């Protein structure tokens, strides 16, 4: 009756996932916890858990090597990767974004840039998360005093969204993706006995959070409120990665 | 000595003063506090005071007659002049504005206009003051509940405004345009004795400020604050209008 399988079908059913990527998930959730490098031996039996060939985690590694995602040692006949101390610090600068307790009833602001700025959004600091809602205005989100002195900022009122912003919010937001991922996470109902399949699960269960988390806007999800399918995603998600525990593998 | 002459030469400076506007203003203000109609001869002896020619007033009357801004009775050799039904509507539209205390320290919002909507801000109500800022945002003034649904409704953040913003509500709220007809109106030290000379600087003041002021946005000058131009000028003209007084064109 499987947990892993399914799961896959689904997610790859989304939007089909890339081994690179869920290998930087997982990479980079053992690094989080202590487990600085996994053995070659080990991440390949994580790949065929999931229905794949050691084949595609070769290929994946080496674009993952020559792009300075992934570091390797050889000591002996044994294989030792890990993310690289570049792939390692910008992991580190997502991590409250990832597993952390979410923005909660997060304030929105709008923000309007100067007329001679023309790509405005990129003066704004990495702090700020912002959703264009016309050419010299957007949605803003993160530390104010971060909002440039020569940018109009404004706040919202009693009123809600009118329709036009609405629909920008849910797009930019996630909102039908954030309910569709925990439809598919519904699924899961028992933890599986194995250490193995606790592992490819919670990596799997991550990785689908992860890119979905990493693409939405915080701005546009402060502007969607309290009722926003994020809360309730991000619940099922820290839940099934409690239940499921964290593995040191072997 | 006389405070018309200079008065109409450095009005003239700024703008040049068009008779038939001096005219609409000097019947409005009349027909504010009672005097219906103005004899053509007491009408002339004002144009006559400003500088100007009595042919001047015949063709300015004439302009303003076939463009339906005013009215002519002629009982014996005299005529009567008054402004039209639909000047006069027109005209008290626009009281509060001109006669009034004024918006004083007045609330402004910024208000977004929909993607589909083009020339959003026709779709806005008389109602509402509206200061453009960029293509699809403006400055608004006035009841909010007048503000579409589908417009974006953003309030002031402690924040002031960026400087690019203070561009704008300067130019738009006449900051600059202020301050040069208060200080010409510094220039008044002492009301004149004649009951003709009081008419003619009385209705000369009033103009000088109708123009100006139903061409500043009043959305602009909420934006621009109670250190504003507009107020300490509208204090000056009302002042004036004041000490000035009200006069029945008798001669």
């Amino acid at each position: 009756s499987d947990p892993i399988r399914p799961l896959v079908e689904a997610l790859n059913a989304e939007a089909p996932l890339k081994l690179w990527s869920v290998l930087v998930t997982c990479l980079g959730d053992v690094s989080r916890d202590g487990v600085i490098e996994v053995s070659g031996v080990a991440l390949s039996s994580f790949v065929e858990r999931m229905g794949l060939q050691p084949q595609a985690m070769r290929v994946a590694l080496h674009r993952l090597k020559r792009d300075g995602w992934v570091e390797s040692r050889r000591l002996g006949r044994v294989g030792f990767h890990r993310l690289s101390d570049s792939a390692l610090t910008q992991t580190r600068a997502v991590a409250g974004r990832i597993y952390g307790p979410g923005a909660g009833p997060a304030p929105w602001h709008l923000a309007g840039m100067p007329p001679d700025a023309p790509d405005g959004l990129s003066l704004l600091p990495d702090t700020l998360s912002a959703t264009p809602i016309s050419r010299r205005f957007a949605l803003i989100c993160g530390p104010l005093e971060d909002v440039p002195e020569d940018w109009l900022l404004t706040a919202p009122s009693g009123r809600g969204l009118p329709v036009w912003v609405q629909d920008v919010v849910v797009e930019a937001g996630c909102e039908a993706e954030f309910k569709a991922l925990e439809r598919t996470l519904a699924q899961i109902d028992k933890v599986p006995d194995t250490r193995l399949e606790r592992f490819t699960l919670r990596v799997l269960v991550l990785h689908a959070w992860r890119r979905l988390i990493l693409r939405s806007s915080p701005a546009a999800e402060a502007a969607l409120g309290g009722a926003r399918a994020e809360i309730s995603c991000r619940a099922r998600v820290h839940q099934l990665l409690d239940q499921l525990g964290s593995v040191e593998p072997d």
